[PDB]
């Protein structure tokens, strides 16, 4: 399953990409509280994550399997659905880029 860890970096490369750009780019870095004038976000999400992080544990080699490198972009996803009501701009993005993954994730080599 180095072959699946491939897959997987592979899937990070195309939500990275121009083709997805409309709706990845929220994504791309670590939510920013202050710049974007939230003063709870820290208080409400206890774990962020984004894309950039997904990446450098990936150049790392952190990810032990496929289902760690998973649970870590559902969880991205997941911390928008939490902080923001369900007819947010920025949670119809969030869905866009993860019909996208759970896409491309379902069609990984077993
Ligand atoms: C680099 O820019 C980023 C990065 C991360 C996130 C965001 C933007 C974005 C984002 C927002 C819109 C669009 Cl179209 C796209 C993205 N959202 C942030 C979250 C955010 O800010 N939410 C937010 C929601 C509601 C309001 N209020 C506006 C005033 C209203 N009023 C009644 C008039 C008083 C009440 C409701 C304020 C803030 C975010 N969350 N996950 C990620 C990733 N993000």
């Amino acid at each position: 399953s180095m072959e699946q860890l491939k897959h997987c970096n592979g899937i990070l490369k195309e939500l990275l990409s121009k083709k997805h750009a409309a709706y990845a780019w929220p994504f791309y870095k670590p939510v920013d509280a202050s710049a974007l004038g939230l003063h709870d976000y820290h208080d409400i999400i206890k774990h962020p994550m984004d894309l950039s992080t997904v990446k450098r544990k990936m150049e790392n080699r952190d990810y032990r399997d496929a289902q760690e490198f998973a649970a870590d972009v559902r969880l991205m996803f997941s911390n928008c659905y939490k902080y923001n009501p369900p007819d947010h701009d920025v949670v119809a993005m969030a869905r866009k880029l993860q019909d996208v993954f759970e896409f491309r994730y379902a069609k990984m080599p077993d």
